[PDB]
């Protein structure tokens, strides 16, 4: 899918995690986010489409998804350990990653 | 896409890179590899379909792709610096990652 | 420094971030957290002293540190952008990583 | 030790790895390179001494070590599996990383 739909799936599952009851739903949510993140990591934001694929700006953009993906990785460990509250706290915290990139390249 | 189709993409582009005349071709092939690895990374291999998403094997499987994507990342740096030869040698080098994963999960 | 002392440095600055009032203070503490983290990453914990330095356990142990440093790195971004509270929430959040390794390897 | 001592250690073990006759010798050499790389990663290079601690230059400097450490990580896996020739090829290939950072900051 394209950034749009991946960002959508990404955003949706954040709400799923926030309203999740058990670990399986959060785990399931994070997994879907992981998939959306990895798929979107190969796209080029409309504001950098005129920038070199490997310019200072694009390397930062790519770096951004790496951060998010790492945050989703750590979150999964928590959810896997049955730590639902900690996992939801990590989902909220990684929200800064979402915002930071948007401020820069959205 | 099916795990094998991504593997086919990975395999062919290794050839494209080896036969490349210029930086443009190595980068193009490297970027397609990045995309294939990332899609591959979301898949559940036949030999591990019985395991849980949270298991030493699946965590190791995921790690293998982080290794590959990171190597593709380094290769891309050399290519965007004009070092066509070094980028080609890097693609040759990461073949070891391909073999290492296969010996365990293929 | 040794593993044990770097851990102290880590815990002390975590409290500095908690009591911090400006971005300057948080950046400095995080900076120190990264150095003590990178420094401690080379060590072998007493719980795994007698075990292949290439064992599954040492690999997992090292992974835990990557997660920690990875989190400190993102927290540093926030701090560098002048987002005190956002960075403070990141320091809080990564406590979960400290916890996870301790229960398993300390 | 300082940046300079860590760089010497990196260079020595590169030579050890080249002449190594077995897997144990290579693992030992890579392990030392790992510690030296991580030790150096915390240092501010003379050429970046007047830059702000969180400037693009320092972020790029840090990224370079991440790459080097990742390459050592992959090489260790090779060595750990007894693939001596492959690990040595890995060590020689990462020399491109040594080069790239030197070109920019040495
Ligand atoms: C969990 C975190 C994230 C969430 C929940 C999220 C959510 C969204 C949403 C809902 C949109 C609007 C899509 C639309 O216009 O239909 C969007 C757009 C966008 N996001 Fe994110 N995002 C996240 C992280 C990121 C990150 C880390 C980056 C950059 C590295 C990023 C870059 C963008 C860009 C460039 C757009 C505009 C895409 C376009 O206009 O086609 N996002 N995001
Ligand atoms: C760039 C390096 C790589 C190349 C060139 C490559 C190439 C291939 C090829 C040609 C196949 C057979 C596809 C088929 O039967 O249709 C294959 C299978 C496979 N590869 Fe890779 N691969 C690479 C990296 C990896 C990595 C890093 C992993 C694991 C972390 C991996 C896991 C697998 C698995 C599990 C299969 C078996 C799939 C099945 O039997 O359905 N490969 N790969
Ligand atoms: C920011 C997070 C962390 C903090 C604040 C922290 C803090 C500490 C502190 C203060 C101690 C001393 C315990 C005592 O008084 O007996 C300690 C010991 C230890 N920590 Fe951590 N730690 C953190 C993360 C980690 C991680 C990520 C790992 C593993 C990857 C880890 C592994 C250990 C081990 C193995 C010891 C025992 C060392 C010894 O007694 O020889 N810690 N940690
Ligand atoms: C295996 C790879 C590497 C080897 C073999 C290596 C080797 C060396 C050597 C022999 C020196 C000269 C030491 C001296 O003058 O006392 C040096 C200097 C330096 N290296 Fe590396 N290096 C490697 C990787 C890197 C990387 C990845 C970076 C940056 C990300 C880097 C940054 C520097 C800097 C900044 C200096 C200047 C030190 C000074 O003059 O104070 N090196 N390196
Ligand atoms: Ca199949
Ligand atoms: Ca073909
Ligand atoms: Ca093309
Ligand atoms: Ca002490
Ligand atoms: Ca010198
Ligand atoms: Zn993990
Ligand atoms: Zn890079
Ligand atoms: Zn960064
Ligand atoms: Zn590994």
């Amino acid at each position: 899918a394209d950034l749009e739909d991946n960002m959508e799936t990404l955003n949706d599952n954040l709400k799923v995690i926030e309203k999740a009851d058990n670990a399986a739903q959060v785990k399931d949510a994070l997994t879907k986010m992981r998939a959306a993140a990895l798929d979107a990591q190969k796209a080029t934001p409309p504001k950098l489409e005129d920038k070199s694929p490997d310019s200072p700006e694009m390397h930062d953009f790519d770096h951004g998804f790496d951060i998010l993906v790492g945050q989703i990785h750590a979150a999964l460990h928590l959810a896997n350990e049955g730590k639902v509250k900690e996992a939801q706290a990590a989902a909220e915290q990684l929200k800064t990653t979402c915002n930071a990139c948007h401020q820069k390249y959205r």
